[PDB]
């Protein structure tokens, strides 16, 4: 059993007193970084040079390298691509860590899969807003915020549980919802999510109704919107209510279809194939896939996106949503 | 197919038209009232009371289906597909003339002839592609929902005309229009919602939330991973295509997309949805559906209780009334 938790179940404010840098100005970097200043904490950005850096200048956030941000810190957050988290943390974070320091990820990737190693008198926590930068910033401004599951990998303070809910309270995440997790287990559901159902299935089953569909000869602009277009008031509908709430506001017609269709594509078979998704997740095969393409010069991402490029639903699709304001 | 809008209706077909709108659900009602609004002469056909009522509050003459057939030029049904052959047989075959127009905004009993209509009657289709909440809505704000239309039986020379026209007074046509036929409709229509949009949806969805749970994670935190954050990513497909939610999403996300994917929708279910589609084609669904109204609902009866009692469903549930927005 797992209860949600908010502002109330925040016990203590460790964030007090501590001097906290973000590493990475991007969309997230950015929506953390200014959510907690304003909230009321001491913040500042470490950021190689760039646009970024100038940006968070603007801002008007103390601006330091990544080396030297750390150096001042006592709350480090990475806010970067896992791909290059290795070789920033290993060249200019890990060279100036003091111990009882506390380092925060959004999501346990690197940590889980053991790419980066933080020593054990440090604390490693994690705060996983569900949403993107610009979500996660405007939500906070407009007096509420994102929900977010946190979790500890290493507490060697004694604090690491409260600073976790402390930075989830400070984004503005408590003020609506807050998850306990693990690292294992906020990795192997995040990347198993997006990878079978989210992005990953969602794309196929569409792209494969779309073959279907103008492979027996349907006008593919009206395939466009049968099977991606009209995908959005569905899934309005099951995150408001659930499958219950989408399957009253649709026809008796289209449920019926619901019913019986669904099952007869997504079959046993179906499931078994995303427990080999599954497995391939846990036992770091898919991660050390991903680190390997990225090493390479990421030619598996690099023919994956020219294909996709080239998708008929892709052109069509660009070209009726031109077509509609 | 080229898009069309409101300059491509050539004529105001439906000039000097005394209309019936047979129903008064939400698709009913959105229907009129636009109609209403776009200045056509509008009354009400439907039985008592639970609905007359409410038809009568809003200010339309409302009729009993037979009398507000009598009386009009233009009659659209707009009642459940499995409700209108014994509704039309009954009350609304023997009040047509040669020279009206009967509309439907789903093509399914036309097409698969569970109604013929009469040869000196014309048989039109106007089909907003969004719920009739939807269609009113985007109506009061200027703007509007797109939609098909098409014809089936053109007696006058005028049914085009007057589908075009219909779609211009609903307001569909100030945001685009497509020219489809009954079968292309009623086929693409019934497969999209069965393979794609809810079937293979939330079979999809499921199918992740039961990998989850019976490999021991938390269902909490398995509802967000396959259910919640989705709607962001389909907020990102409707608005950019699959590129633009490739694009926000994390490389590691994407490269997951790019090769799970293909892994859990393979060949063999695009084989399972060529069996949808031709069990669409064939008529063996549409008789499904009607036979099992006939026999008053004993499939969608247990698939309703069944859906009532999924574990994603009740957790989710619970989790919604913990989150506000």
């Amino acid at each position: 059993t797992v209860q949600m938790e908010y502002e109330k179940d925040v016990k203590v404010a460790a964030l007090d007193g501590k001097k906290i840098a973000v590493i990475g100005y991007g969309s997230q970097g950015h929506a953390h970084a200014q959510n907690l200043r304003d909230s009321g904490r001491d913040v500042i950005i470490g950021v190689e040079p760039g646009k970024s850096f100038d940006k968070a200048k603007e801002d008007g956030f103390d601006t330091y390298t990544v080396a030297e941000a750390t150096k001042l810190a006592d709350v480090i957050m990475i806010l970067a691509p896992d791909e290059i988290q290795q070789e920033l943390y290993e060249a200019e974070i890990a060279p100036n860590l003091e111990a009882g320091n506390a380092v925060g990820f959004a999501h346990g990737f690197n940590i889980h899969f053991e790419f980066i190693k933080v020593p054990a008198d440090v604390d490693v926590f994690m705060c996983a807003p569900k949403g993107p930068g610009h979500l996660v910033r405007r939500t906070y401004e407009e007096g509420f915020g994102v929900p977010a599951l946190y979790a500890v990998y290493q507490d060697a303070t004694g604090n690491a549980k409260n600073i976790a809910m402390d930075w989830c309270k400070g984004v503005g995440a408590a003020r609506v919802g807050l998850l306990e997790t693990t690292y294992k287990e906020e990795t192997e559901e995040d990347l198993f999510g997006e990878q079978a159902v989210l992005c990953g299935g969602l794309t196929a089953l569409i792209e494969a109704g779309f073959e279907v569909l103008t492979e027996a000869g349907y006008a593919p602009e009206l395939a466009y919107f049968e099977v991606l277009h009209e995908m959005k008031l569905i899934v309005d509908l099951i995150y408001e209510g659930g499958f219950k709430k989408m399957r009253q506001s649709i026809s008796n017609t289209a449920e019926y279809g619901d019913y019986v269709s669904g099952p007869r594509v997504i079959t046993e078979q179906v499931k078994e194939n995303m427990k080999a998704v599954l497995a391939d997740i846990q036992n770091g095969k898919f991660a050390n896939d991903f680190v390997n393409d990225y090493k390479a010069g990421r030619p598996k991402l690099t023919a994956y996106r020219e294909q996709a490029a080239n998708l008929e639903i892709e052109k069509v699709g660009a070209e009726l949503r031109k077509a509609m304001p």
